[PDB]
């Protein structure tokens, strides 16, 4: 059976509180008849209206970055600070992140292994350019992010762990990965871990898939096997985000 | 007669929402009894918390940063979303962000345009790095970055500027400058600011010293003719950023 299935919103830096709370009511009216973990991820300054407006217990909130520790980082905000505040689940190494904010692969590792050590679940996110991918180079590309990040964790911190995997190229470009794309770069990702860390690990790992997912598109692409779900750019600050999270079964 | 004094608190990454509301508690039980700006510098996620809490009315708060528009930015901040939200003072090319997070002489000047584009009052900063100071090249290097600064703006947007001036090597290192080289940094910036831009302008503008200010060496450095308050790191985490208040007269 698969895992518990996962329905991410990342509104990136998007939102004005009159939005966003438009957004979250229709989120809270929702009616979810089937196990899925549903989560926000607001920009740091929504943070403490999400916590207060969102009341929808299929949910949990979410920060879209971090950095390890406290201290004279002016503009960052850090873990500490974070699990101080009661947020509990973090997306880190966000594609836009890796390719304008400095993140290198073994910084995006020692974020998540910083981040599970804190105890927070992690949607820690991976994903090929469209150079690799014309190159047919998708599958040593993310293995490599993949690793990076497996070197600083403990088998026992997968438990916390969710991967995203979203092709660079398929981000807000309206270009989805077909169902058996997808299906296969998921299942790379997943024999991958089976093999490196363990196929207990491999089998209850959520590998979540994003870019491009819409109302539309996110049932087909949850059929396939290796599929638990959607990490939502665009479309997560609309209606249509409801219909994903239908999506998951 | 000099401008109205400001002394602003830049928290950095830092505070836990009990620490931060002790420190909140203090300043609105502290009597202040002339003509100065206070700004609390929050991390964006304590924003909430102390525009809530925060109560004296010479107070205002503050970002520590921020991109120019909202969008497909995952993890950072907008000006956009930040006026939204009530904050309208902001500190931008702080020294961390241009050593630790690629912010060039041309990314900060962007950065201060678009903020007070949009009606903020913005804390801008500058200072040179400790082979600079060395080489005998604080002037030059100083006045390059608020030459790309000014580059971007125009006469009347100076209304909404203020200058904080840190040399690099004095941030967090217990590396005061001494009175007299503070003076002469924020002269020398005054004077180009008289030649290139205006009179007007040069004798208005706030031009704060930090690095290293704390509640013991403040009154001597605001006794100088061309300081005109303090942007305060380490020291604003405690209670002795009271006396740092009390010395800007």
């Amino acid at each position: 059976s698969k895992p518990q299935p996962i329905a991410a919103a990342n509104w990136k830096c998007n939102g004005s509180q009159q939005s966003l709370s438009e957004l979250i009511d229709l989120f809270n009216s929702t009616s979810i008849n089937h196990d899925v973990q549903c989560v926000v991820a607001s920009t740091f300054v929504h943070l403490a209206m999400t916590k207060e407006r969102l009341s929808h217990p299929k949910f949990v909130i979410a920060a879209q970055n971090a950095i390890a520790k406290s201290g004279a980082f002016t503009g960052e905000v850090s873990l500490p600070i974070l699990k101080d505040f009661g947020v509990n689940w973090i997306v880190l190494g966000h594609s836009e992140r890796r390719a304008y904010y400095g993140e290198t692969n073994e910084i995006v590792a020692d974020k998540v292994a910083a981040a599970v050590a804190s105890g927070f679940m992690v949607i820690a996110c991976i994903g090929e350019t469209l150079q690799e991918r014309e190159s047919g180079r998708t599958a040593v590309v993310v293995l490599t992010q993949i690793a990076a990040i497996a070197k600083k964790l403990k088998k026992a911190d997968w438990a916390k762990v969710v991967i995203a995997y979203e092709p660079v190229w398929a981000i807000g470009t309206g270009k989805v990965l077909t169902p058996q794309q997808a299906q296969e770069a998921h299942a790379l990702i997943r024999s991958w871990v089976s093999s490196k860390i363990g196929a207990d690990v491999a089998g209850e790992l959520r590998i979540l898939y994003g870019g491009s997912v819409n109302g539309k598109n996110a049932r087909t692409l949850y059929q396939q096997r290796d599929v638990n779900g959607f990490l939502v750019g665009g479309a997560s600050l609309k209606p249509e985000f409801v219909d994903i999270i239908k999506a998951t079964q």
